């Protein structure tokens, strides 16, 4: 498959190879804050990242992934809408060419400058590959980024990007603390959806935090210097690697708050 974000291979084309792109539970969506309802059945959300063990950072030609050792019981997400325990495997971002766009989810149609996705798989299914054959296989914690003050906890990611400029490059990336990317509040919206890139599998419980984190203009500018292309190929800046909002269909978005 040769999908991407361009005019000739972008989101409007994905359905030809991945017909699930026009499915009943696709992501992202617009979160209409007035239609989302507080759900008192939601349990407290638990983000337990104290033993998170990052290993590596990879430019995969679509974004960059910070990968974790998920071989033991170590950085997990539980509670909220979730039954059981979901283990962190990687995080990545989606971002824009301009500060006015870049997020995948929108909030009352507002687009943020970027969106962080912390990807977790349901341990009852044993591995990520089996989890993505299940309707409750994955949980993704989504966090909006706005441009303002720098995020100190992001700077180690920013600083390593020079070593993974092009598709297929990786670098050791140990001892990174993903707690440094979390906002003060865990208030969230939740709904059932999908991966936002091919293969677009409908296996995700989305947990989208209401409070954005702030990053500096210089931090996001460094993201925009990455390349979609491989080394020695014509330069295509890695920008606008976001899928737009998809039809909500027969879903309800629930709020954890108020
Ligand atoms: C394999 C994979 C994992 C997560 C995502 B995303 O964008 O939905 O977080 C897309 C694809
Ligand atoms: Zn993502």
């Amino acid at each position: 498959h040769h999908w991407g974000y361009g005019k000739h291979n972008g989101p409007e084309h994905w359905h030809k190879d991945f017909p699930i792109a026009k499915g009943e539970r696709q992501s992202p969506v617009d979160i209409d804050t007035h239609t989302a309802k507080y759900d008192p059945s939601l349990k407290p959300l638990s983000v337990s990242y104290d033993q998170a063990t990052s290993l590596r950072i990879l430019n995969n030609g679509h974004a960059f992934n910070v990968e974790f050792d998920d071989s033991q019981d170590k950085a997990v997400l539980k509670g909220g809408p979730l039954d059981g325990t979901y283990r962190l495997i990687q995080f990545h971002f989606h971002w824009g060419s301009l500060d006015g766009q870049g997020s995948e989810h929108t909030v009352d149609k507002k687009k943020y400058a970027a969106e962080l996705h912390l990807v977790h798989w349901n341990t009852k299914y044993g591995d990520f590959g089996k989890a993505v054959q299940q309707p409750d296989g994955l949980a993704v914690l989504g966090i909006f980024l706005k441009v303002g003050s720098a995020k100190p906890g992001l700077q180690k990611v920013v600083d390593v990007l020079d070593s993974i400029k092009t598709k297929g490059k990786s670098a050791d990336f140990t001892n990174f603390d993903p707690r440094g990317l979390l906002p003060e509040s865990l208030d969230y919206w939740t709904y059932p959806g999908s991966l936002t890139t091919p293969p677009l599998l409908e296996c995700v419980t989305w947990i989208v935090l209401k409070e954005p984190i702030s990053v500096s203009s210089e931090q996001v500018l460094k993201f925009r210097k990455l390349n979609f292309n491989g080394e020695g190929e014509p330069e295509e800046l890695m920008v606008d690697n976001w899928r737009p909002a998809q039809p909500l269909k027969n879903r309800q978005i629930k709020a954890s708050f108020k």
